[PDB]
């Protein structure tokens, strides 16, 4: 019965990931005093009130390229984070895409790989796993990017 998969899981203080369901559970969003939400998915939702949102209209597949949203969805999370709020990023099954961003996130402030970053998420949802794409797109990220962001995020919002 008690299994880690009770509505969104939370990821770091102030970060959720979550599936369409979370995403629409007042119940969960006034518990978890989410202020802010990343919606990954293909189409427009209807907004609720007192959230701040991000609408990243992208599909599961191994081809689309997700990384070019990582930059501005780290930015939106971070100063989400930095300046009190709580951030629920959600994709519809809460399985790869939502996944990939909070992925990519935790390596930018931490600085660890994404290997060990997804072990660590998988620890506190284990059904976490993003398609074959979007893992060598956070092995790109991981190598390029991230660093630099975590010294940009640095510069934008102090640390
Ligand atoms: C996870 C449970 C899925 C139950 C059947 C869902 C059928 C609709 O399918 C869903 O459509 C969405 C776009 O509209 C996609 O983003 C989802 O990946 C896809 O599963």
């Amino acid at each position: 019965g008690s299994h880690m998969g009770n509505g969104m899981t939370k990821v770091l203080p102030g970060l959720y990931l979550g599936n369409f369901i979370d995403a629409k559970d007042l119940d969960q969003l006034g518990r978890n005093k989410i202020t802010h939400i990343i919606s990954i998915h293909e189409s427009p939702q209807p907004l609720l009130q007192d959230i701040t949102y991000l609408r990243i209209p992208v599909a599961d597949t191994p081809e689309v390229p997700i990384k070019k949203h990582f930059k501005e969805c780290i930015n939106f999370i971070h100063c989400c984070r930095l300046n009190g709020g709580n951030c629920l990023v959600h994709s519809f099954a809460g399985i790869s895409r939502s996944t990939t961003i909070v992925t990519a996130y935790v390596m930018t402030v931490t600085g660890l790989g994404w290997r060990d970053v997804l072990e660590a998420i998988k620890a506190t949802r284990p059904i976490a796993n993003p398609n074959p794409g979007f893992r060598q797109q956070l092995e790109e990220f991981g190598w390029a990017s991230s660093q630099k962001l975590r010294r940009q995020l640095e510069e934008r919002f102090g640390e």
